[PDB]
């Protein structure tokens, strides 16, 4: 694989000191792109998927109009619990889910065995080799998957929630079965993630978008672990594979009751919402972590020169060291390109400004 | 009115002591009775509602089956909007909401003035007035309203939500139009409010539901100091009308971020989700407020038994003093009416074994 010419990213995600902040956004390839679009759904939701070069094209578009400094694998979270073997539908045109979740502790034997996942996944590792073969070290690219806790919601719930329902009720109820599950969904992760890196994966993201439901207990008795394995087992697997390991970032979508935790799974970055306050996230997390975010995608519906101070601020309320900007959330589909740039052009702004 | 026998509940309010601790539960009139859906939808979803004794009975049914600590009074959260003119519907069984929302500043001129909203709900003031009447004081009986934002958000996302779209972005897009609504919103809840005590509500609960959707900054600006005014005018009011002033509660959905802020708006009491840690709760807000809380509705899923501990560890979390018992959202329509009294025993039980 080419050389990477620029790596801001990976150092401030490794600690290391930076000339500027880097910043990228989640969901930076979705549906507020009219070129996502007319890719996108110029074949299907979940075979574009099936096609690397597809896959490769919509990884490289956003870098193609805005000076990300860096860029993630385009895929869907519900890719693991389909490679496990549960069925996928197309529903009236907003999002994808499973006409049929797990409901009762039987279900479970429908699921294919963890480490066949990763023979599943193929096309996956194939439009990573690919990418970072395109990018050619542009910037690095970063790979990603669901958490165990976050799949275990969408494979049981069906798919698209609120704030909970039957997940939170397995856990109450059937806790032996959630165990259980929650294995599975670790056990598969973990090649699934090797894999990335080997495909050339630079970094990983682990998604944690359903945290929130939990309280506090249910996250450490059900969440927390498996977080921590799945760390703990990409890391060892990487060694034995003779591979440097790579930056990892854990975020958690509401997970200010988990800050503390958090920053010792041995994950380099936590990625936080514009839920929590930076400077008492940074309290909560100590130094030895890098923090990412954590900015309010609703924010870019403000103009180009209100955008401006929202980064200033944000940028002065963490602080140069040990940062990486981004957006609390994925990107809306309604959101205008140009205050997307807006946005990347005053982190990039004013972080060297930061820096006299 | 008929003299409070039991008061526990209005003065663990009010910061006294108690020789047990307080509960009660939020939707605790709610589809989870079997005696509710035969009462509820025996007319319509928004015109009983229009019938005191209807909802009066709605009021006192929890109380036939359990000891509670306090009574609230059903109604819904829109009749507020509703009475500002905003007409709601009735679509395919699960919910109400507005088919019209508001979308541009323009439209803010279909709503009615605010000092009007009181005379548009006075059937449930006459409701009010019935249910304290024939709970002939046997428990306390509160009042409530949504908080400015809260309905805000209804109004203009046209009702049922994730974690937030038009309104939030209203606030970026156009916050001079917001500043004008978010007024309107309080201009009508502080004499609806005054309405419920003069009726002789003993206590009232503002709820901000959706607090989580803001950011810190967000929250401060749109909808800590409407929470704030309305505190302050409710109490003035209630001088000038002779009257005792009574306590009122804040309940912020996913409002860790503004714990402290909320221990100073005002309010004798804080309600608290599950999602909040007591002790990181008390640290943050202090002494002067009592709190409120925050079991998870989903517990009362597990057995009689498991409750009894989840209630124990609460309780010895939050401490006997300034503190009462509550879920950290309101019940779901499926619960089992059996461990809703699991709860309730165990807290009773419980909070005097605590105190050897």
């Amino acid at each position: 694989f080419p050389e990477l010419k620029n790596d801001t990213f990976l150092r401030a995600a490794w600690g290391e000191e930076t000339d500027y902040t880097p910043v990228w956004c989640m969901r930076q390839a979705g549906r507020y792109l009219p070129e996502f679009r007319e890719t996108r759904a110029a074949q299907d939701f979940f075979s574009t998927c099936r096609s690397p070069e597809a896959c490769c094209e919509l990884t490289l578009q956003p870098l193609r109009r805005f000076p990300l400094d860096a860029a993630i694998i385009f895929s869907d979270i519900l890719v693991v619990p389909q490679a496990l073997g549960m069925e996928v539908t197309m529903v009236p045109g907003k999002g994808p889910s499973f006409p049929e979740p797990l409901r009762e502790e039987q279900d479970l034997e429908r699921l294919r065995d963890p480490e066949v996942v990763a023979s599943e996944l193929g096309y996956v590792f194939q439009a990573i080799t690919l990418t970072r073969q395109r990018l050619a070290g542009r910037v690095p690219l970063i790979g990603f998957a669901g958490a165990p806790w976050t799949l275990m919601t969408y494979m049981v719930e069906g798919g698209g929630s609120s704030t909970m329902a039957q997940a939170k009720r397995w856990l109450y109820q059937r806790p032996q079965a959630s165990h259980q599950l929650l294995r599975i969904l670790t056990d598969a992760l973990v090649p699934y993630l090797v894999g990335q890196v080997v495909a050339g994966a630079q970094a990983l993201q682990l998604y944690e978008s359903h945290a929130g439901h939990l309280g506090p207990q249910l996250f450490n008795k059900f969440a927390l672990p498996y977080i921590r394995d799945v760390a703990k087992q990409v890391k060892a697997r990487l060694r034995e594979a003779g591979l440097a390991p790579v930056p990892m970032i854990i975020f958690a979508k509401d997970g200010h009751f988990a800050l503390e935790e958090l920053a010792q799974a041995g994950y380099e970055v936590v990625g936080l919402d514009w839920t929590v306050a930076p400077k008492k996230a940074r309290e909560c997390v100590g130094k030895t972590v890098t923090l990412q975010g954590n900015l309010d995608p609703c924010a870019l519906y403000a103009s180009e020169e209100e955008i401006g101070q929202l980064v200033k601020q944000m940028l002065d309320d963490f602080g140069p060291h040990r940062y990486i900007a981004n957006l609390g959330h994925g990107l809306y589909p309604d959101m205008d390109p140009e205050h997307v740039g807006a946005f990347v052009d005053a982190v990039h702004k004013h972080s060297r400004l930061l820096r006299q």
